[PDB]
RNA sequence: GUGAACGGUGGAGCAACACCUGAAGGAAGGCUUGAUGAGCGUGUUCCCCGCAUACGCGGGG
């Protein structure tokens, strides 16, 4: 749907030393949702790639999600 | 599976010691509780105001 997400927050955020990717956050939330359904005894790595994001494919393997790292205003 | 996940700013420490709000300074100069209101003259039909509506009532000097 080619969309943009803005997040505003109450307390100031712990500033990320490296890039805070949107796909990382959505994968962690999908892992938390998978812990909600199938309990805590899961592999997190089977579900954080099941995301509502498209995947860009590099020419030699090595796909990435179509999300971007968060920009701070 | 948020370069994530985990992580106590902590422990102790006297605002305290001494210090006169005090010296001087007139509530006075003048002022009847004494009265005031307590008793002492006119001798008979004359104007004017209202209610009436004139049969009379009240009333000014």
């Amino acid at each position: 749907v080619n969309l943009k997400v803005t997040i505003d927050l109450s307390n100031p955020m712990m500033e990320p030393g490296d890039l805070l990717h949107l796909d990382a956050l959505l994968g962690a939330l999908r892992v938390s949702r998978a812990r909600a359904e199938h309990g805590d005894a899961i592999n997190p790595r089977d579900y954080h790639y099941d995301l509502p994001l498209e995947r860009y494919q590099a020419p030699s393997g090595d796909w990435v999600f179509k999300a971007s790292a968060f920009k701070l205003k």
